């Protein structure tokens, strides 16, 4: 599914990670749109073999399993391809484990080139929420 902006942004809000680990809804969507724009099946392939799935591009290294990223964990105990799901509950529930594992959202390399510091709150401009 690709989502529209405000459409995430409500399903996030749903889901409760706004403000999540401090984290406010803006930022969310903000690296959503950098990491799947916006689109669940979105999978794209790690320099080191692990691959990243999801609306919030979540890597099989630590946090799914795929079967085929030698040495990896699957710390929210979910197949990968339950990530690419419509229905955006696991993404959140892992997004949510890993927000919280010490570094914050700087788990999302795009979110700190992209979005840290910047006018997040634009990405939830003119929803109805
Ligand atoms: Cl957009
Ligand atoms: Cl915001
Ligand atoms: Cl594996
Ligand atoms: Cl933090
Ligand atoms: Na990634
Ligand atoms: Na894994
Ligand atoms: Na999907």
């Amino acid at each position: 599914k690709v989502f529209g902006r405000c459409e995430l942004a409500a399903a996030m809000k749903r889901h409760g990670l706004d403000n999540y680990r401090g984290y406010s809804l803006g930022n969310w969507v903000c690296a959503a749109k950098f990491e799947s724009n916006f689109n669940t099946q979105a999978t794209n392939r790690n320099t080191d073999g692990s691959t990243d799935y999801g609306i919030l591009q979540i890597n099989s290294r630590w946090w799914c399993n795929d079967g085929r990223t030698p040495g990896s964990r699957n710390l929210c105990n979910i197949p990968c391809s339950a990530l690419l799901s419509s229905d955006i509950t696991a993404s959140v529930n892992c997004a949510k484990k890993i927000v919280s594992d010490g570094n914050g959202m700087n788990a999302w390399v795009a979110w700190r080139n992209r979005c840290k510091g910047t006018d997040v709150q634009a990405w939830i401009r003119g929803c109805r929420l």
